[PDB]
């Protein structure tokens, strides 16, 4: 029931009170749909770089891998839940940044150039939201103390920056450089799994959230391997779409149809 | 067909020239759904202001019309399609900016601060969307010179950069000025179909374009007075959006439920 009496109505306001709180109002309708017998088998993959700006993409993300494991230590002493978690929940508040700048600046281009975009923003601004919903699923499993969440604060501002003015001149290069964060995304999110089905990590979070399981739509009866698989599902997912996206702006494809608008 | 099979593969670059261009890929699937016959009697409405944000969001409205009216020549000689497609053309690049700003803000605080933002983004996103296809029609009316393309450029530069401090510093004085530019866009659009009712605006582009007939569920039957209705309802739908929004800024339910995530 939303008509012209509710649309001439000032402000809904008094209705905040009365409304309740649900877990599916957290995201948009647009939910990945994976079955976990299939996802099972995403596998770790490499895309060779085509010259420089993909070079540099892959330089780029792997001195911040590098650098990142070391001075987290993520490897040295035995994998656990706690700097599993610990990492996704730091490393997903800059997921979600990317797909964001990127929609955000094709969107401005399509209204000031007033040309189509053909079905990119929308891909974009989801996949930005899929990250985000990633970190409401890992903050349902860890609250991080003030210097993480002090952290995190700072992190944004430089990778914003960062992301925002590297948009700007080359969406080449951003695309590129997702597509090869992603590529890592995967492999950690492999190596959990491994870990668990090799008994080296015994996992305690096996009441999935509720933000997820009707995120994901997850039985009651799925457990953290589960919801691993289908974040690490998501990811190959950007994975492909990005590394699409930048070869799409290697062959001056940039202004054409998103292919993944119809592949659905 | 969406698997691990497409996950594991690099690129879909290869797919891109055998997809098509659909009209219906512009957008996401979230389309407003308007009757006609009930989207007609949206009115026009006035919300008083509280104290002296919302004071000065709504001076700074009253002068921005006054000069735009005044400067683009609205008000003297008739009403003609040439001028109001012209200005609706102009004032929609403007008007997809405000929901973007807000909703990557939001998101943005949403990922540094780790917090649920309970339907708040998506509102703003398809928001932004929806003005975005307002323009989308409007340019298969009418294509514009150079002189406005370059104004249009220009115009997002100072709006997108005075939307973005501005939502930074008072997110209640943007979705009020928000609130108060879609008061005088329902104006303007009621004006438009009252000229049409009354014979003094002769309608020629009367064959709706597809991107829109698909967008508002529109029959080959609509004409621009329908076209006008619609857009028209959409703003009508964003003036009490953005008060509401404004409202519960100013009681301090910034971080409460989004109230149309239920009304819905
Ligand atoms: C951007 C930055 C400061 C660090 C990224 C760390 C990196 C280059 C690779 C590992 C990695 C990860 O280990 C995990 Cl768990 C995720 C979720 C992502 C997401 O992009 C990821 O990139
Ligand atoms: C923001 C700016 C430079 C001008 C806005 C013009 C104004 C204050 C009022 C009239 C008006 C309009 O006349 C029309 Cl047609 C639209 C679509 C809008 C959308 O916000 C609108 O505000
Ligand atoms: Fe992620
Ligand atoms: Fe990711
Ligand atoms: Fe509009
Ligand atoms: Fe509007
Ligand atoms: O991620
Ligand atoms: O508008």
């Amino acid at each position: 029931v939303w008509g012209h009496t509710q649309l001439n109505r000032l402000s809904f306001l008094e209705t905040v009170p009365v409304v309740p709180l649900r877990v599916s109002d957290e995201s948009s309708e647009d939910r990945p749909t994976w079955s976990l017998p299939d996802i099972e088998n995403v596998a770790i993959t490499h895309k060779k770089p085509n010259g420089l700006v993909d070079t540099l993409a892959y330089r780029s993300v792997r001195t911040c891998r590098w650098l990142f494991d070391t001075f987290s230590l993520y490897r040295f002493g035995s994998i656990t839940e706690s700097k599993v978690i610990s990492r996704c929940l730091f490393l997903e508040t800059v997921a979600g940044v990317p797909g964001m700048v990127g929609g955000m600046l094709r969107h401005l281009s399509s209204l000031r150039y007033m040309t189509r975009d053909k079905g990119w923003i929308n891909t974009l601004l989801v996949e930005a939201e899929n990250e985000r919903m990633h970190l409401m699923t890992f903050i349902e499993l860890r609250q991080p103390g003030l210097p993480l969440r002090v952290s995190i604060i700072i992190t944004q501002a430089i990778m914003y920056l960062f992301l925002l003015v590297a948009y700007v001149i080359s969406p080449r290069f951003v695309h590129r450089f997702v597509g090869y964060l992603e590529e890592e995304a995967v492999i950690t999110y492999t190596g959990v799994m491994r870990a668990i089905d090799e008994g080296r990590l015994r996992p305690t979070k096996n009441d999935v959230p509720e933000v997820a399981r009707v995120y994901w739509n997850l039985s009651k009866n799925a457990t953290f391997r589960d919801l691993i698989n289908v974040i690490r599902a998501d990811e190959a997912e950007h994975r492909v779409v990005n590394h699409t996206f930048a070869d799409m702006h290697e062959k001056r494809l940039q202004n054409s149809v998103n292919p993944f608008v119809v592949l659905k």
